[PDB]
Order: C-alpha cells, then sequence, then structure tokens
C-alpha cells in the first residue's frame, strides 16, 4: 500500500500485529521493552523490541517516489538507581531485521559491537534517549543525556541535551519530509519543557524500499524500565 | 491497534502486505483474482483470493467497543462471452480462513458446498457482485444479476438487481456504522448509475474478535475476469 497508518492509544496484552523480540512483552496495557521481576522492577542485562507487522513502503524506485511519516509515541522510564541506563530508541529498518548478538548496554539492542561506528555495515536510521554516557564504556557519546539521531551508527550524527525524569511521561512526534529531506524531532514533557532536533538525510540511500518501523531498548549494568505507553504512525507515498 | 488504514490507489508487482490464495496474482498494476491465459483472456474452473496481512481488530470484549469501518474499492469485469461468470466479493472471515474445498463457481470461494446455507457452520460477511443466477446451479439466487450482503450464508440476506457493464469499473463503497449495526453499500459506474443496499447486522455475533479482510472470486463453467483495481480500508474502535 502506498499509505498505512496505526494508533495504539494503549496497549491491552491481545495483540496480533506486533513482532515482540528480546524480552519485549505487554504488562498494564503498556510495552515493557526491558525485563522487570514479578514487582515490576527493572533487572539488569535486557535488551527487547518490537516491530509493527506490516512493512512500510518507504519509497520507490520505480515512481520515484519517497514516503512522508510521523510517528508520535509516548515512554515512561522508572529506576532507583541514580544512573538508569540504557535507553530506549524508536526504528526504522530492514523487514527482517533481528536482534544482534551481543547488541545490549549502551548498544541499545540496535547494533553489533563489531560494527556499531561502521556506517557502511549498517542500515538503520533510529531516534535515541540515551541515559547513559559513561566516558569510559559509551565512549561515543556526548557527555550528558540526550537526544540523538542515528543514521548507521551508534555514535549519533547528531545530539541535543535532554533531562531524564524518572516516572514522567515523555511525547516525541517523529517527522520527515520527502521534499526537504528533513528529519525532524520534537519532545516534550508535561510542563512544557521542550527538545527539538533536525537533520536532513535521504532515506533512499540508507534504507531499501521496504521496511518495518518499532522501538528498541536495552540496559547493560546499570538498569531502568523502558515504559512505551502509546504509538500512531502513519506513512504516504508522495512524488519528489 | 485501535485503529488501522491503509490504501492501494494501483497495486504494483512488489507487494509484502497481501495473502495471495489460489490463482490470485498481480498482472498490470492490478490485481487479477481468477486466472488468466497468456493473452490475458479468462479461463474457466478458477477461484483465486487477497486478504491483507495485518489483523483487523473488529470489537473488543473487555471494552465493549465495535469498529466502524469503511472500505472503498473498484473493479472490472471482462469477458468474450456476455454471460460472465461468477462474481467478486468483498468479506471479512476470521484470520486464518483459508479457500474452503469445493468452494468454486457459485460459491465465489468463499463457502464449502455441504455448508453453503447454514448459517450456524460459517463465519464471513461478504459483500458480493454476482453475475451468474443459473437455477440448476445457483439455486439461491434471486433470477437476476444483483448485488448481495452476505452473513453466513451463499443466499444473500439482502440484494439489489443490479447490471453488470463489461469492461467498466464500478467504484463501491462500504460502510458499517457501529452506533446503528448499519452495512451500508453504494455502487457507482462513472456515468452516476447508482445501486444502493443495506443490512443491520451485530458483528459481534457473527465474528471474532480479530478478523482479515479481503477479496475473493471464481469462475466455474461460465468466465470472465475479475480485476481489482484499487483498495482503501480504514476501521477505529469506537464506544457506543
Ligand atoms: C557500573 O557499570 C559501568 O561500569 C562497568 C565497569 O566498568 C561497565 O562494565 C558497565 O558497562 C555496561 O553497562 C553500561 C550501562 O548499563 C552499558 O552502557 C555498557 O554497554 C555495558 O553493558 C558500565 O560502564
Ligand atoms: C453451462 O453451465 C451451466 O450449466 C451446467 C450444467 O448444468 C452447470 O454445471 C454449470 O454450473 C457451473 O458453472 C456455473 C457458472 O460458472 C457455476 O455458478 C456453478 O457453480 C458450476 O460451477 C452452469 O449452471
Ligand atoms: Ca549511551
Ligand atoms: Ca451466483
Ligand atoms: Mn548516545
Ligand atoms: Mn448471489
Amino acid at each position: 500500500q502506498d499509505s498505512l497508518s496505526f494508533g495504539f492509544p494503549t496497549f491491552p496484552s491481545d495483540q496480533k500485529n506486533l513482532i515482540f523480540q528480546g524480552d519485549a512483552q505487554i504488562k498494564n496495557n503498556a510495552v515493557q521493552l526491558t525485563k522487570t521481576d514479578s514487582n515490576g522492577n527493572p533487572v539488569a542485562s535486557t535488551v527487547g523490541r518490537i516491530l509493527f507487522s506490516a512493512q512500510v513502503h518507504l519509497w520507490e524506485k520505480s515512481s520515484s517516489r519517497v514516503a512522508n511519516f510521523q510517528s508520535q509515541f509516548s515512554f515512561s522510564l522508572k529506576s532507583p538507581l541514580s544512573n538508569g541506563a540504557d535507553g530506549i530508541a524508536f526504528f526504522i529498518a530492514p523487514p527482517d531485521t533481528t536482534i544482534p548478538s551481543g547488541s545490549g548496554g549502551g548498544l541499545l539492542g540496535l547494533f553489533a559491537p563489531g560494527t556499531a561506528q561502521n556506517t557502511s555495515a549498517n542500515q538503520v536510521i533510529a531516534v535515541e534517549f540515551d541515559t547513559f554516557y559513561a566516558q569510559d564504556s559509551n565512549t561515543w557519546d556526548p557527555n550528558y543525556p540526550h537526544i540523538g539521531i542515528d543514521v548507521n551508527s551508534i555514535r549519533s550524527v547528531k545530539t541535543v541535551k535532554w533531562d531524564r525524569r524518572d516516572g514522567q511521561s515523555l511525547n516525541v512526534l517523529v517527522t520527515f519530509n520527502p521534499s526537504t529531506r528533513n528529519l525532524d524531532v520534537v519532545a516534550t514533557y508535561s510542563d512544557g519543557t521542550r527538545y527539538e532536533v533536525s537533520y536532513e538525510v535521504d532515506v533512499r540511500s540508507v534504507l531499501p524500499e521496504w521496511v518495518r518501523v518499532g522501538f528498541s531498548a536495552a540496559s547493560g549494568e546499570q538498569y531502568q524500565t523502558h515504559t512505551l505507553e502509546s504509538w500512531s504512525f502513519t506513512s504516504t507515498l508522495l512524488y519528489t
């Protein structure tokens, strides 16, 4: 289909169109990307991702069209630790994408250690909300919590300072306009605090015509829950 | 998802989200539900169906919600003859639906011979565009071409006389309103000729909470092409 849209105001346990990978599962009408014990407390060494089952037609070589898409979602992070890790990301990748071996912790379940910073070895666009930046392990990160745009590498092509707020929901709108090739990210907390970051990228040179969209999160030695609360997505092929 | 929508203005050959059953295949940017020869001419004894891969949440027992839905599509029928058969139908059924054994010809690939008129043995709602009504084989049909609403039986609960026009595209709009429980069908030819048929039905007592939507067509001894040219669908779970 040239156009596709879907909306999850909440996430009931009865799901049919979501692909669950790793430890991701539904609990209390929300998606818990990372594992939690019986009491709902976060645990270390966990990775989980979800993908919508239907493939999205991102661009069409034959017709020279590229999709205009928008992804709106909200999530919350919670941890009794002073340095919860590692973060959550909205991503777009080839339909057969699976969790890379050893992609835990700071790799957010998106990249393999050996090629995490090799742009020619990956096919993924992601918007990360990174809460762990220890310069000793996450050497590629700026020294503060941040929102980053990742294009085929864990070392973001761009980042902006972000404030992690325990237990508070962050509303995010990610948009891509094929006319300007601008990928815009706008995130807000309920008190009006706003974060914005944009990057120009030709998705045709990074991703295949058909892709899947979803979320990924991970916790290494440090941990926190990564709770996806709602998600709506829409895409439509347009003439460029 | 509480809401889902998709649109196929045309049908390019590289499809990813369509389930093809029987003889259905893409040819010339359109879906040919029934088999055709090398020169594109219709052949006898053929059945074909397509279903969208993502499941639709028609109703939810927990929230007591029921979805409204709208399906818009256009198709054309062509035959060297005139008594083209057998017809095409838009249908909704359980996700694991497959072509029933011996459902060719007048059964439109939707019902099994032994239970075609047994409402307690089927789970399907369909809007049929029936062009063959010979009483020797289609005893359940009125004596003329027609559009009918089928609820668990090949014997339509409601029909309206219809005119078959070789090679002309018929634009159809099917809508279900959960508030009134009315399933409305409006079909029109380019010159404005309009056909309307409606029926009140509680989808909750006929179909499971999750379903798949699609099209089916068949040709027994008489034949014609059943070409699906475009299709858009949208559904939203609502409180009533
Ligand atoms: C206390 O953990 C920090 O220090 C440890 C010892 O140097 C590191 O092993 C550890 O790295 C792992 O956890 C972080 C945070 O979850 C993660 O980003 C990294 O990829 C490792 O999984 C961390 O630096
Ligand atoms: C000439 O075909 C008509 O008469 C035949 C002899 O009685 C029938 O077998 C035949 O029925 C089959 O074809 C029709 C039209 O395709 C179909 O509706 C029916 O299910 C049988 O397949 C038809 O009545
Ligand atoms: Ca990090
Ligand atoms: Ca018939
Ligand atoms: Mn980072
Ligand atoms: Mn009929």
